[PDB]
């Protein structure tokens, strides 16, 4: 198993503008267009991220081509960041591939945000990060795919996933 099958399963492959859990407009695997309700700006959105007029719909090769670069500038965005990246850095193998994971879908600011777990994390108390990152908006939205991702870390193994 690698990052990018472990995202692909966690958020699927689709291939027309649709709403997130949180009604957001996105497109091919977890690519967020934008927060604006107005489908006509996903749509500009859209056209503009690929380079083309799609008219909403994107083909297999362009929805892999955004993920290459989403997957890419979640990695950076760790490495760069001030919090996250000692964290990242006394990590496992595994365990870094969720933290990968949570960038990706939350963002590198919603993730810094997670306070107490990076904390818990670095420190090496597996079960008290779980506990404290299922205390969550994150969690409670979107429910399997936490309990995966949380798995992951608190394991250091793809069980969850496999
Ligand atoms: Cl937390
Ligand atoms: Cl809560
Ligand atoms: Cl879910």
């Amino acid at each position: 198993m690698n990052i990018f099958e472990m995202l692909r399963i966690d958020e699927g492959l689709r291939l027309k503008i649709y709403k997130d859990t949180e009604g957001y407009y996105t497109i091919g695997i977890g690519h967020l267009l934008t927060k604006s309700p107005s489908l006509n700006a996903a749509k500009s959105e859209l056209d503009k991220a690929i380079g083309r007029n799609c008219n909403g719909v994107i083909t297999k090769d362009e929805a892999e081509k955004l993920f290459n670069q989403d997957v890419d500038a979640a990695v950076r965005g760790i490495l760069r960041n001030a919090k996250l990246k000692p964290v990242y850095d006394s990590l496992d193998a595994v365990r870094r591939c969720a933290l990968i994971n949570m960038v990706f879908q939350m963002g590198e600011t919603g993730v810094a945000g997670f306070t107490n777990s990076l904390r818990m994390l670095q420190q090496k108390r597996w079960a008290a990060a779980a506990a404290a990152a299922a205390k969550s908006r994150w969690y409670n939205q979107t429910p399997n795919r936490a309990k995966r991702v949380i798995t992951t870390f608190r394991t250091g193994t793809w069980d969850a996933y496999k």
